[PDB]
């Protein structure tokens, strides 16, 4: 069940996979409610961004990767961060309509 433009990562390549550039990563659980209501919006975003040079949209599935999670201390879902170089950058905690996912994007992205 992929999605065009969203990564999905495991432990074996997180880290790997953020160290260069910027990413925003959704950290969830099958079980949670408000991750399902956000799952479309955030395939949306990725869509839309499928082609960035600049950043990445993916996700951690905290039941399969937990270890990943709670080093990014994530303690309930959904949790989005962004990431830049490597290291943690954010926990955002706006809105999480598609318009205003994209607004923090570009906000993130102006170096």
């Amino acid at each position: 069940g992929s999605h065009m433009g969203l990564y999905e990562l495991s432990a074996s390549n997180f880290e790997l996979h953020v160290a260069q550039g910027d990413h925003f990563i959704k950290f969830f659980a099958p079980w949670c409610g408000h991750c399902k209501a956000l799952a479309p919006t955030w395939e949306q975003l990725a869509l839309g961004l499928e082609h960035s040079e600049t950043v990445k949209i993916g996700k951690v599935d905290c039941t399969q990767h937990y270890e990943l999670c709670s080093g990014n201390q994530v303690r309930g879902y959904p949790t989005l961060l962004w990431f830049r170089d490597g290291k943690k950058v954010d926990q955002y905690k706006g809105k999480r309509d598609l318009e205003s996912l994209r607004e923090y994007v570009e906000s993130q992205l102006q170096r």
